[PDB]
């Protein structure tokens, strides 16, 4: 536990959060990150944290989840924070404002957040030019083990979701190491309902056709991001279509529209997706189920409620090859990234694993 770690968690972050509502704080965090105004990330990544998956090398398995850098403004500052990979978005085809404010809420007693941003997005064209301005720098980062993902959304007024996602593949696919199709945002009408098995097969067939049409060095992996709120039938159907079509991986999970018993925050009954600690074990159980339904042959990125090495390793043993976090960054600040990495390496050694790779799916072999 470095000095920075306790100072940020016990003094600095609680003070700033006391002065700034969550949306204003989010905006200032993006600005400061984009300018490089961050503490020293001292942790050096060891060989045991390296993972090779989705056609790329990841120097460590801890990424920043979608929704923090929605518009691609802070990618290099996020690598400087120590993340092994960065995912931007969600990005919609046209710019759109999102839902009226207030639309973000903190539940500090639960280590949780509720949000109904509604896909506020600068749009594909603005994000395209931002990534083009650093495209070759990113190629060098990716070669050195720091890949980039892009998360694709749809506009609120769209009549055909599949054409929204196709446009995103055509415009940002050539700039991404992997693309994400959300079947799971809680704050757009009809989005998650993209589950009708034949409809989902139609959607993903069109996405993969568009992807396969891109030139070889600009052809990304394609992943599906799902909610934790699916029925057992929904999960069976998703696993089936994913294997049938050759989808490259899954992200598990988005926020939940459930409200687990025991939440204490005054704002627990606000509409929106809940993230952070109340989501942690629901997300881990969804990883465990999707890994089994796909026979361990489809890489999973595990996400929901991760703030320690134990949280990360539980998801890896359940089936994740990589993990992401977001809500913990908002309460701990930048030092949380090195904390998770240091604790994960210690636990791997304690449990007798040679590295991250040896622990993926290990609970299923017991
Ligand atoms: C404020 C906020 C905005 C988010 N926006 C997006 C988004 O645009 N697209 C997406 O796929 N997930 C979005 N997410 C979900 C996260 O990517 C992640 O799946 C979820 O928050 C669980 O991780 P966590 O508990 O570590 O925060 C958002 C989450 C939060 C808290
Ligand atoms: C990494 C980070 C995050 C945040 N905060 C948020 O992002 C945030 C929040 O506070 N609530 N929230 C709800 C939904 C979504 C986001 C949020 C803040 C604010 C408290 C200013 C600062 C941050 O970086 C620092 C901290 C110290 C020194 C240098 C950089
Ligand atoms: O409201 C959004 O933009 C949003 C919130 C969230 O939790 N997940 C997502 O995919 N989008």
């Amino acid at each position: 536990a470095t000095g920075d770690e306790r100072f940020y968690a016990e003094h600095l972050m609680p003070t700033l959060q006391g002065l700034l509502d969550p949306e204003s704080a989010h905006r200032l965090a993006v600005r400061f990150t984009s300018l490089g105004l961050l503490p020293r990330a001292r942790f050096q990544d060891s060989d045991m944290l390296e993972v090779r998956v989705l056609g790329h090398k990841f120097r460590n398995p801890v990424g920043i989840a979608a929704g923090f850098d929605k518009h691609g403004e802070a990618v290099d500052g996020l690598y400087k924070m120590g993340f092994g990979f960065v995912e931007i978005g969600s990005v919609t085809p046209k710019p759109q404002e999102g839902n009226p404010r207030p639309r973000v809420f903190r539940l500090p007693e639960d280590q949780a957040v509720i949000n109904r941003y509604g896909f506020n997005s600068h749009g594909l064209s603005v994000v395209e030019h931002r990534l083009r301005a650093r495209q070759q720098k990113q190629a060098k980062l990716t070669e050195d083990g720091l890949p980039l993902g892009v998360n694709l959304g749809k506009n609120k007024t769209s009549v055909d979701a599949a054409e929204d996602y196709a446009e995103g593949v055509r415009v940002l696919g050539p700039l991404a190491d992997y693309l994400v199709v959300n079947v799971s945002s809680p704050n757009t009408a009809g989005l998650r309902s993209l589950q009708g098995k034949a409809e989902l097969r139609r959607l993903l067939t069109k996405v993969l056709q568009e992807r396969d049409g891109l030139r070889r060095v600009h052809r990304p992996a394609v992943l599906v991001k799902i909610a934790p709120d699916l029925t057992s039938q929904d999960k069976e159907d998703i696993a089936s279509v994913v294997k049938e079509l050759g989808i490259d991986g899954l992200i598990v999970t988005n926020t939940t529209v459930s409200r687990p018993a025991g939440l204490q925050g005054a704002l627990r009954s606000e509409t929106g997706g809940l993230s952070g600690k109340p989501l942690r074990d629901l997300s881990t159980q969804t990883i465990r189920e999707m890994y089994a339904l796909t026979q361990g042959r489809v890489p999973i990125i595990g996400v929901g409620g991760v703030s320690s090495g134990q949280d990360a390793l539980e998801k890896i043993r359940a089936g994740a090859s990589l993990v992401q976090l977001y809500t913990a960054l908002t309460f701990w600040g930048p030092p949380v990234v090195g904390k998770v990495k240091r604790e994960l390496e210690a636990l791997l050694k304690e449990q007798g694993f040679g590295g991250v790779t040896d622990a993926i799916g290990a609970d299923h072999r017991r």
